[PDB]
């Protein structure tokens, strides 16, 4: 029922909280949870592994059937599939992996997919092992997304750095 609580309001449409996106999905039952996906939808590690494990592998079985018939996504692209027990829908979004040389300009394209949904629970795109500068990813979110986005960042030091840098 989109009952988000305990988020800091950064802008009129962007909110942020130090929390695990899986625990937020369980508490909130959002209409849309965003997965930090890769092009073949292999939900190993990071956000994707955590969401998939919380569905008892249902998300991986559904995603393998999608890829068999439709093929891989593009960097900056997205795919709406079932949200299983975590949300009504899961929006799988592929941000660029700059640790693998993918272009950081495609992070704006990745965030643009959020504009199709009125309200979303999401992670910080291209952060962690994808290698983008997290402060930059937050600025791209704030500049690109017009709909209501609730960012869950599961790392207190990173959350504090993002908040302090934005509040300058
Ligand atoms: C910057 C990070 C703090 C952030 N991670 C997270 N952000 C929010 N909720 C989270 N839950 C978990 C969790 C829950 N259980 N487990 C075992 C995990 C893991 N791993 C992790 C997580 C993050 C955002 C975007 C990402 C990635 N990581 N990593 C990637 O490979 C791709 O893109």
């Amino acid at each position: 029922v989109n009952s988000f609580s305990g988020y800091l309001k950064l802008t009129d449409n962007v909110y942020i909280k130090n929390a695990d996106i899986v625990e937020e999905a369980k508490k909130v039952k959002p209409t849309v949870v965003v997965n930090a996906a890769n092009v073949y939808l292999k939900h190993g590690g990071g956000v994707a592994g955590a969401l998939n494990k919380a569905t008892n592998n249902a998300m991986q079985v559904e995603s393998d059937d999608y890829i068999a018939t439709n093929g891989p996504l593009k960097v900056g692209g997205s795919c709406v599939l079932s949200g299983h027990n975590l949300a009504k829908h899961c929006l799988h979004v592929v941000g660029p992996n700059v640790n693998k040389g993918e272009d950081i300009q495609l992070l704006k394209s990745a965030y643009e997919n959020f504009n199709q949904h009125e309200v979303l629970l999401a992670p910080l795109l291209s952060a962690g092992i994808f290698g983008a500068d997290p402060i930059h990813s937050l600025r791209v979110c704030v500049d690109t997304v017009r709909t209501n986005v609730y960012l869950a960042v599961f790392d207190k030091n990173l959350y504090d750095k993002l908040v302090s840098s934005f509040l300058e």
